[PDB]
């Protein structure tokens, strides 16, 4: 018998076909799924699945994400589900995740086989900026006033990390800090990214224009050189994907292109 | 004649199916509404209905809320519209409201029962709850930078104590208040819960992220026991609606269960 | 042979059909467009579109507007693509660049008419107006804590002028201002406008009911007489577009109908 695999996130669903995997359980999402899966039982948010569905499916296993373990652990324990916390904040970590779920569901083939794809991928974006000269880089995430800043230790991190940028925060421990705004002033970044996950374009633009007035933000060097760039939200999630070498390869066109 | 009548919400309008009223207009919405209304009028955002449209269909009644009735009286009365603003800032209110419109529209029978149906299982709840010990509770709506502290007086603070959770704020006189978070720090709720109705759930996760690292809450009991919950948006609205079965059970798993 | 033209945003692929102009592109976007563009390729979000899906199309010109020249000039420029900016911060502007459109695309006549009924519909409300008395109005656009003003020079503040309305804010030389909220309460607008541009209906309440509790905008009198109006995202964008004769229509009725 083929074992019974809840998918919580879309990531983890287009993963799960990569590998040439059946799912009795999708998540309810506006995203488009890999069409394989068009008639599987949609279990509810990401961000807070459905347990009662997802016990009526009776899996063996349910997969979520290692960012969204400390709110939806206990849940899962409650219901007697067995869940996976697959850590998606490096591409790194992603891929080890593939190769252990290979492992796990007899995908040992396919598993190595999008691993190899994925890691040629970032490998040429490394070769392509081996020898640039590097800017210095500043990631917030959030909303005017409550911007967080990422760290090297997150997914958005590890791309711009990948992709040459070097991080104005070094020797931290965490995936977000709040923000110093005068010592990331003083800091003076060469670029500046931004994340709003999730949140319409259209809205995003308003923040973009909130931005350029605030005396917070308007004097570093970033903002009168026209050096901020709003990172799509769509592309750039706040955790790893299977988009990760398109973002990678638009991460590389901001950094450098200008 | 069957009166003529327009729901501007979707609550509204799943009261209207269950009492087994025809309508001439519904709110435009992205929401799934009653199959019955498919080829009904479209009357325009629930936050401001489209008054030409509703003018159009000549209404003999048009059903808003109490708490939309500041924004919307005026037009209503310049349009020469008949309108009635329903209380849903408390089940109890929302059930007197269905008994109402069961006398208002010839549906007492349909009223009668849809309110029995409610009432047995909010007093399921209640009996559940009765003898257990009660968690002291905060509740936030809103942004970052911006929480409004709920009361008692509005529909979330009325599903916390239906549930048995005791509000950190009491003897309010309003709905919504401005946070006096170091106040509220000292008080030390057991649970915070946040509502940020109708926002993307992804967003969410990210404010859930900023929560985290603020000065202003990270330093609550809640917060470094992880008793911080995400209200799901699309079963907790701001104000009632037939849902408050399923919200209520939802409301005591998170009261109760950690 | 037909240009071969791209459209980045709603507004302008409507602007395209009343010319009577084919496209090779259209922006990726949730709105209705016009019917006979239901098979044109989609470019990606105006606020970003997709440089290689555009690239591929060989169009000879990629139109987008003035406001987001800054931010994606020199993607199109790094690509090869010709691109032109239009003003859309007025409707004059917005008419001025219709004109040439027609004359740039071989459209004189078309873009005359719909010049012609734009002015008619403006002419309008403009003689409807003249002799009432004027209101002072406030501006404002984003979200709790970071609400920029909004001047005479964007195209909401157009609106407001048009409609006959003070605007509080006077020989300023940009479009949005960073809000200096003691001298706003001191000039004391009769009425308070906002936009969230992009925001979904329900959050933009939940920002009503904070708007009403917080000190730095409470003790305003166009709040204790509850002249504070939402204006519909759907409908008042941050930029100008055809839409315009109704959003001067609504504007009026908010200015003087109270
Ligand atoms: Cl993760
Ligand atoms: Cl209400
Ligand atoms: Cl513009």
């Amino acid at each position: 018998k083929e074992p019974k695999i809840v998918a919580t996130t879309v990531a983890i669903t287009e993963i799960m076909d990569k590998l040439d995997l059946p799912l009795v359980g999708i998540p309810s999402s506006s995203k488009k799924l890999p069409k394989r899966y068009a008639d599987v039982k949609e279990t509810g948010s990401p961000m807070g699945p459905d347990l009662e569905i997802i016990r009526m499916l009776k899996p063996d296993m349910v997969l979520s994400t290692k960012t969204l373990e400390a709110d939806l652990k206990s849940g899962f324990e409650g219901a007697d589900l067995e869940a996976d916390f697959l850590d998606f904040t490096s591409i790194a970590s992603m891929q080890t995740e593939i190769k252990n779920l290979g492992a796990k569901f007899d995908r040992i083939e396919e598993a190595t086989k999008l691993n190899k794809d994925l890691t040629s991928d970032i490998d040429q974006v490394k070769s392509n900026v081996a020898k640039k000269k590097k800017p210095t880089v500043l990631i917030l995430m959030g909303v005017p006033g409550s911007y967080l800043v990422v760290t090297e230790h997150a997914y958005i991190g590890d791309l711009v990390k990948l992709a040459g940028g070097e991080n104005v925060i070094k020797d931290q421990k965490v995936e977000y800090l709040a923000s110093n705004t005068e010592y990331l002033q003083s800091a003076n970044p060469d670029i500046i990214l931004r994340a709003a996950h999730g949140m319409p374009a259209e809205v995003v633009k308003m923040f973009d224009e909130e931005f350029k007035t605030n005396d917070i933000w308007k004097h570093f060097d970033a903002v009168k050189n026209n050096r901020v760039y709003d990172l799509d939200e769509n592309l750039f999630g706040m955790t790893a994907s299977l988009n990760a070498p398109e973002a990678l390869k638009e991460m590389e066109k901001m950094l450098y292109d200008n």
